[PDB]
């Protein structure tokens, strides 16, 4: 089966890995979730894209990042920013985000061409998540995983 070998997601407040496409999803696929701002009066959010199986992004591999800006000032949790991950028929990942309130949007295509992990890196990273299952399953249950972005 042709699938993404690692979970794909974004960093949420506290450096938390928030999955959009879990590992072993059949390709092609498209998945969206809505996020909000992590602080009052926040005029932009950063979409920071990671691959890997760990609960904290410091232990996963960053693939890219971009911002959505021009968010009218509002309290924490009010803006609604829809984030889309799409792996196309060619296996290429495209991430986009849009502030539902303003229509302001941005996007980034993650090519398979540059600064990618090897098969052996990918193997090790999966093995790592079984190895630290108890540390991870615990810490995943500790952190506050609200879909809010810095």
């Amino acid at each position: 089966a042709d699938v993404n070998p690692l979970t794909l997601g974004i960093e949420t407040v506290g450096g938390v890995m928030t999955k959009l496409i879990g590992r072993n999803t059949v390709i092609p696929t498209k998945k969206s979730q809505v996020f909000s701002t992590a602080a009052d009066s926040q005029s932009a959010v950063s979409i920071v894209i990671y691959e890997g199986e760990r609960p904290m992004v410091m232990d996963n591999h960053k693939l890219g990042n971009f911002d959505v800006t021009g968010i009218p000032p509002a309290p924490r949790g009010v803006p609604q920013i829809e984030v889309t991950f799409e792996i196309d028929v060619n296996g290429i990942l495209h991430v986009s985000a849009e502030d539902k309130g303003t229509g302001n949007k941005n996007k980034l295509t993650i090519t398979n061409d540059h600064n990618r992990l090897s098969p052996e890196d990918i193997e090790r990273m999966i093995n790592d998540a079984d190895k630290f299952a108890a540390d991870d399953q615990a810490q995943k249950e500790k952190v506050e995983s609200r879909n809010e972005l810095e």
